[PDB]
């Protein structure tokens, strides 16, 4: 028993972290097979960030300008190319520690683990959610770019995020492993602002099901609702709309607990309109939106009577 | 910027997890050098589990009764002995993945990362605190016994916890790596109950310093306080008394932020008496006590590990 924000074991990803240096700029790279992936702003100086012409800066650099280090070993760069906002450095050696992996682009609301790194070395691991405004509420300092977000499926590592930068509100922006930013952000020093952040409704519902499994049922009511009706109320409280794919995803929890998804939507609707009145849910005064239905399922391990 | 419950990278510990089977009982073991450490209740059956005579059960078992597996490889057990509540199985092979390690006994208030395992395989990693009542508020299911807790400093893994069981309130009990339980608990099915839990004051102060570093400063006040005056208020809110050793421990953060410890104590005193009035600290409506002063330094300075 017990629920916790759990990250995946980081071992498979730690064996892929390298340090990439270009001039005086150092950040983290990801060594998979004979390729090192890293943010393209490694080729920039502080002055270049004001409006960098990346094609032009890359053209002026050669393989010898990249210093890739994997511990006390230098990796010889054989080729280099840019794919969107990521730099790919072909090295002469294939990483012997390369796990089974794939690159995936995640949707807002989905979670992943972050292995925060500095100088090619891991500092810590934590669980994050991709926000509806395409930012992440992470913990990153200068030198953390190149750090990746991932999930593990059996023994396959799915890389879904590479860190690039921090927005003025203290949230983080990055790309998938194909170099494409999540959201409307650019790797240029300009005034950028994240859109209005919204609550991940499907995860609040999953968390209300976790509370029901753990014995917290004060918020439950004998009422039901209709999908569009709920979405109109939720929209007013800055909650994301609940799609039919979200309802399908909540199916296993709904079946186990015997509480239909739309009955839980009516309980959430009452909570939004009346508040919690000093009461808590799972030892929390606020509704949690970074705990997915999958986490609730795998941590409960309950049976579904039919 | 940002502040998260951050676990240590688990890679070094993943290379030490093995599966230990004795009869029909299977749990996790810790393979360091030529020794496998695991809870002694692996030698028990469901019937033994009420009031087991461990000495007698161990006496009636031989090395051939233990099946130790490290992936698709069986490890030969050469010897076996009991040290308090842990079984030590000497194997014929030294773990080639043994990191630099030491066994430590931690104090209440201290945090560590838990690598939750099932059948010798890591499932997830999270950060825990040893509560003042010697329980941990973890996330464990049947088969998680033998999962360990650890901290890292420089390149040395300090193992401080091995999981054994769950108490009737849903909290968890375990031992240090010398087999001694944290708290007044025993490894059998008897009436056991955790004592009254309290808030780890020195950790709440460490977390208020983390908030200040991240620019969340609304709670700061012009008032200062005396130590006994603070303890007289904190005691009423079920907070642990702040000792002079705690003030000394908060010294580096106090110097790093320019805010005296007793100045922060007066801010906490106001927060306890008036509440947060709808405001949050580091996105939290409740005061967090599972970050020590070094957990804050480690994260906000970007300390990395081997």
């Amino acid at each position: 028993s017990g629920f916790r924000k759990m990250a995946f074991p980081s071992g498979k990803v730690e064996g892929c972290m390298v340090q990439v240096t270009c001039g005086t700029t150092t950040l983290n790279g990801l060594w998979l097979d004979d390729v090192v992936y890293c943010p393209r702003h490694v080729i920039c100086t502080s002055e270049d960030m004001l409006n960098p012409n990346y094609e032009d800066l890359l053209i002026r650099k050669s393989n010898h300008n990249f210093l890739v280090q994997a511990g006390n070993v230098q990796l010889r760069v054989i080729g280099h190319s840019m794919q969107n906002c990521v730099l790919k450095l072909k090295v002469d050696t294939a990483n012997p520690k390369t796990p089974k992996y794939k690159f995936v682009r995640i949707q807002p609301g989905q979670t992943f683990s972050v292995l925060a790194c500095y100088n090619g070395s891991p500092s810590g691991v934590y669980q994050c959610a991709m926000r509806p405004n395409f930012t992440i509420k992470g913990s990153f300092l200068n030198g953390s770019a190149g750090s990746v977000g991932f999930n593990i499926d059996y023994d396959c590592v799915s890389f879904c995020y590479m860190h690039h930068m921090e927005l003025p509100t203290g949230v983080h922006a990055g790309t998938d492993l194909e170099g494409n930013f999540y959201g409307p952000f650019v790797d240029r020093q300009t005034a950028q602002a994240a859109g209005t952040d919204t609550t991940i409704t499907v995860n609040v519902l999953a968390w209300l099901y976790a509370a029901v499994i753990n014995g917290d049922r004060w918020f439950l009511n004998r009422f039901t609702t209709t999908l569009n009706d709920f979405n109109l109320v939720a929209m007013k409280y800055n909650y994301e709309p609940l799609t039919q794919d979200h309802v399908d995803i909540l199916g296993p929890l709904s079946a186990q607990t015997g509480i239909a998804v739309l009955d839980m939507c009516a309980s959430l609707k009452e909570l939004l309109q009346n508040g919690m009145n000093g009461r808590t849910i799972l030892g929390s005064a606020l509704l949690e939106d970074e705990f997915t239905p999958f986490d609730v399922v795998r941590q409960c391990s309950g049976v579904t009577f039919q």
